[PDB]
């Protein structure tokens, strides 16, 4: 069966053996699972290893490091070519800290696709057929779908396999299917075969494709093919490499990053500039093009330990571990933007029934009509027990015990309840629950027929299965359904014409209708007392609608539901059911029967969410569509509203929003937070809105009436039991519908950027100071306290590990507490730029005075005055003013390993400042970043390893220091920290918990330092 399309319903189905109405057997389930086997894809291999690395070398700052690598060696392969003790030294260097990068890069990322991926196991996803176990529908895991069985499906669900459609329970069926065509409107689909056997798939009526959506009705159809045979299947080789496009905040990166390399550049070319009288030195051999080499070493050696070269690795481990930390809160993040966009999110807008409710609702009480005064009614007010599913629970009238047959308003109420119903309750032998089919609205209503019964059946020989649906199969015993006027939201209402199977009454055909009280009661000309029917007037209108306001603002906060019939509806030739408008004027002069009212729990963590998001400057505003008084309620319990606070201009309707000119619509869209009875139009206008403020709205939705909202905002998050069509127009997925998982999105997003800040001022203040260090030099006159080979050192050491380890950074401790970002302002602020220059100040001073000690003020060194150390070049035996002084002590490697020595400690300690914008090391000690520790001790063990190992100290033009020079290191490296943690200090009190064993700790140190 490859082209189904063109054969007739009957003949498809007569092919598999299979019934539409009894479904298929289990003895044919085995029988083609066999031959057919699972509804499943092979799981996908992604980015291979290799791949996965050369997107690491692709930015242009480790493009810098490539080619100066190769400047590296293609100038010391001239030199000694045939040599490898030092002369491919500084190539190895700058080599070691790409390879660094890049593999945390890639273990990082490699990281954050194997959580994704055990995530999508969380929730089997589950496929509606019918089976000959039981006669009603029943929830079974898609991927154990054969071809042949009957598949029912409504809006939203996803299609779970290639599915010929048999029939069509709505008066249309709509499809999204631009995941496989790639048509950006909903198709309509029919029963009727097509003709052409080589149709195209946009050509293919009759026929629901694997992967795509259900936009609106529902249809039952016969599977045709499912795994690897559907269309969406043997489509996954033309699987190309989409273009992703770069996240907001790496277009800041790549800005900055290009502007730093420019202004590098014209520091790399002053330092060959300002040294041209020393190109014919006797140190060069007197040749002007051999000193012109050297220094163009010099600059080169600069530009790779000036250029952040770990900035677009770190950026990469960052977005990775964000994805990561949010697939172990049950998060799955398909779009990468996402996560770091909710930590600018200001106003989080989201859906009340089935996203900040449980949507585990109950029918715990209704009412119909006692007795009609006249002017008033008396109301028969009952009340049920049970809060779940189950179809365990007994009415009672006033508190007493009571039997739902004597009552015929209730005989009538059940048979709404029951007709006008598309769903059903399913039980579930694993998990020994009973668990819906469809909506929770109606199935609410499904399991309110069972416990109702208002026909006495035996209900206590059956089993559990049979218990499910075993009052709602009496009552559509006595009914033929003919049509369903699906629901639509304009409406708010839905009705179903229903004839009477019964010859012998002969009663012509009625309509069933159940929606909002407040539309449907308006339709109603006549009200339902008892048995007979006495026209309604505007006194019981007001005694109906004042008892369902009590409901929804009551202390359980009820959902409520009319139930209307309509005695004497036109036939269904005169009926013009194509378009949807025309259902309105069909439910017209109703027969008011009766409104139930059921409970919908809010989530637990939600009262605590909306108090974290208030507290970090986000707004959250409910739009839903349901009732006034009862949204109102909900964000009274959900801490939205106090349980005082007035509501008058701050929780609007669908009518009372567009009843307003642009003027007081605007203003009340960024002061209201609750808006009822809104379309799936104005829920997408409401988010367009608020955007209009430029502001960074995160819509929050379960339904299809929320897909419009998901794909106008910023950042769509959609629950897991929710619709697979809100799912699909989100970026994040709540697969345990844990509404605090948002907040930690964005305390995470928000920390995503704390690191880059933290990593840029590390690398900024350092590598400044490794700049001033060669110019300062120069303006002194001071011999050259690096060469090229110890300025690869520094790159190596300071910008590599001890810089990617500021990625795993804590969050702050005030991270949560300061209002959202505005996406515009720029990356490095003024007073950052001001932090940058006076650390960077220090730095470069420390290293010079690091080497101009030794040559003054050190004891092994010579006590050669200021003088003679700037004028070092010229000095003889047979200068007056050089006396005593052996001028070959100005070559020696003592005064170089002083600055080395220098540079690489106070840039570890500069790294233990990059925990925290404004928190000092006391507040937050450096072990709670210990990816931090464990790379500076690398870095420091790598130090002395040079100093000390065999070979090493000949290679790097460096000598081993003792005890007493590596106490002066330390004397100037320290400082670095009381510098940083005074401008700490003066961002916490002038522009914006003490951890005594760190106290306790660094005094030994510190005291036996200065002594
Ligand atoms: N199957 C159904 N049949 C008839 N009326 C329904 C219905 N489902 C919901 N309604 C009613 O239509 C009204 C508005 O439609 P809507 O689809 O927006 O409700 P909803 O359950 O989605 C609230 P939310 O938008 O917060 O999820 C609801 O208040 C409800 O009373
Ligand atoms: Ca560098
Ligand atoms: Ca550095
Ligand atoms: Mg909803």
């Amino acid at each position: 069966m490859e082209n189904a399309h063109t054969k007739t319903v009957e003949e498809v189905l007569g092919h598999f053996g299979v019934n539409e109405s009894t479904g298929l057997s289990l003895e044919q389930v085995k029988k083609l699972k066999e031959r057919w086997g699972s509804n499943e894809l092979p799981a996908e291999e992604g980015k291979t290893l290799l791949e996965l690395v050369i997107e690491q070398f692709e930015d242009l700052l480790v493009r810098i490091l490539l080619l100066a690598a190769c400047i590296s060696f293609v100038l010391a392969w001239f030199e000694e070519g045939e040599e490898t003790i030092t002369a491919f030294v500084e190539p190895f260097v700058i080599l070691l800290i790409l390879v660094a990068n890049a593999i945390v890069g890639v273990w990082q990322e490699r990281n954050a696709e194997n959580a994704i991926e055990a995530l999508k196991e969380y929730e089997p996803e589950m496929g509606k057929v019918y089976r000959q176990d039981r006669k009603s529908v029943q929830r079974i895991k898609a991927k154990d779908i054969v071809p042949g069985d009957i598949v029912e499906i409504a809006v939203g669900d996803k299609v779970p396999a290639d599915i010929r459609l048999t029939s069509i329970k709505s008066t249309t069926l709509r499809v999204d299917q631009s995941i496989l065509t790639g048509e950006s409107v909903s198709v309509i689909k029919h029963t009727d075969p097509v003709p052409d056997p080589r149709a195209v798939n946009q050509d293919k009526k009759n026929m629901l494709f694997s992967g795509t959506n259900i936009a609106a009705g529902k249809a039952m159809g016969v599977v045709v093919a499912t795994g690897v045979n559907t269309e969406i299947g043997k489509i996954r080789d033309e699987m190309v490499a989409t273009e992703q496009e770069r996240t907001p905040l790496q277009q800041k990166l790549d800005e900055f990053g290009e502007q730093l390399s420019k202004v590098i550049s014209l520091i790399c070319i002053a330092v060959w500039i300002i040294n041209i009288g020393h190109f014919n030195d006797p140190v060069h051999g007197g040749s002007w093009i051999r000193g012109a080499i050297y220094y163009f070493k010099i600059a080169v050696a600069l530009a790779v330990a000036a250029i952040p070269e770990g900035l677009p690795a770190v950026i990469t481990t960052c977005l990775a571990l964000g994805t990561r930390r949010m697939a172990k809160k049950n998060a799955i993040v398909r779009s990468l933007p996402s996560v770091e966009t909710l930590g600018c999110t200001s106003v989080i807008c989201s859906d009340k029934t089935g996203t900040l409710t449980t949507n585990q609702m109950s029918v715990c009480r209704m009412f119909i009509l006692d007795r009609v005064e006249g002017d008033t009614c008396s109301l028969n007010e009952f009340t049920i027990t049970g809060s779940t599913y189950a179809p365990i629970g007994e009415v009672h009238k006033d508190d007493k015990p009571v039997n739902c047959h004597q009552y015929d308003g209730l005989v009538e109420l059940a048979t709404i309840c029951a007709l006008c119903n598309d769903s059903a309750l399913d039980y579930n032998e694993a998990k020994g629950v009973y668990e819906k089919v469809g909506e929770a609205t109606e199935t609410a209503l499904t399991c309110l027929v069972e416990k109702m019964n208002v026909f006495d059946t035996e209900l206590k020989g059956l089993s559990k299965i049979e218990r499910a649906n075993a009052c709602n199969s009496v009552i559509k015993q006595l009914m033929k359904k003919e049509f369903t006027l699906e629901f639509s939201r304009d409406r708010k209402s839905m009705s179903v014409y229903c004839t009477p199977n019964k010859p012998s009454r002969t009663s012509m055909s009625k309509m069933f209708v159940k929606g909002a009280p407040e539309g449907v009661i308006d339709r109603c000309t006549h009200i339902r007392v008892g048995s007979t029917k006495v026209p309604m007037t505007s006194g019981v209108k007001q005694k109906i609608m004042s008892v369902i306001r009590e409901w929804g603002s009551g202390s359980d906060t009820l959902r409520c539901l009319a139930l209307a019939t309509h005695d004497n509806p036109l036939r269904r030739e005169e009926m013009h059911l194509e378009d949807s408008a025309n259902f309105i004027k069909y439910e017209t002069n109703l027969t008011f029967v009766g409104c139930v009212g059921m409970l919908d729990p809010p989530r637990i963590e939600v009262a605590s969410s909306v108090k974290l998001c208030r507290q970090a400057g986000i707004r959250v505003i409910m739009i839903t569509g349901d009732n006034k008084g009862t949204a109102v309620a909900i964000c009274r319990r959900i801490g939205i509203f106090g349980q005082d606070e007035d509501v008058t201009s701050k929780a609007f309707t669908g009518r009372e929003f567009d009843e307003l000119n642009p003027s007081a619509q605007r203003d009340a869209c960024l002061n209201a937070r609750c808006f009822a009875r809104v379309e799936p139009s104005h829920k997408s206008k409401i988010v367009e809105f608020l955007q209009s403020f430029d502001e960074i709205t995160a819509m929050t939705g379960d339904g299809v009436n929320d897909a419009p909202a998901l794909k106008k905002a910023e950042i769509g998050i959609a629950m897991g039991s929710g619709t697979a069509v809100a799912k699909t127009a989100s970026e994040m997925v709540l697969a345990d519908d844990n509404f605090s998982t948002i907040v930690a999105a964005v305390e995470e997003g928000r920390a995503i950027y704390n690191n880059m800040k933290q990593f840029i001022r590390y690398l900024i203040s350092s590598n400044v100071g490794e700049v001033v260090c060669i110019f300062l030099t120069a303006a002194l006159g001071f011999p050259e306290a690096l060469i090229p080979v110890q300025l690869l050192w520094v790159n190596l050491v300071t910008d590599g590990l001890p810089a990617t380890a500021l990625g795993f950074n804590p969050p702050d401790l005030d991270i949560m507490n300061k209002p959202p970002r505005n996406p515009k302002e720029p990356l490095i602020s003024g007073w950052l730029f001001f932090r940058y220059l006076a650390i960077g100040c220090y730095v470069g001073a420390a290293t010079v005075g690091a080497a101009a000690w030794w040559f003054i003020a050190a004891d092994g060194g010579p006590r050669v005055s200021f003088y003679q150390l700037s004028h070092f070049l010229q000095c003889k035996e047979d200068n007056p003013d050089f006396e005593g002084v052996d001028c070959a002590i100005f070559e020696s490697p003592y005064p170089m390993t002083m600055a080395l020595s220098v540079l690489v400690t106070i840039e570890m300690c500069n790294a233990l400042n990059s925990l925290s914008e404004n928190q000092s090391l006391l507040r937050m000690p450096p072990w709670e970043n210990i990816w931090l520790v464990g790379s500076i001790c690398l870095s420091m063990s790598l130090h002395f390893l040079i100093l000390y190992v065999e070979p090493l100290p000949l290679i790097f033009q460096i000598t081993p220091l003792n005890v007493t020079q590596w106490l002066m290191v330390l004397k100037i490296s320290l400082p670095v920290i009381l510098m940083d943690e005074t401008l700490k200090f003066v961002a916490r009190n002038y522009l914006e918990g003490i951890s005594w064993p760190f106290v306790l700790l660094i005094m030994p140190l510190v005291i036996w330092v200065y002594s």
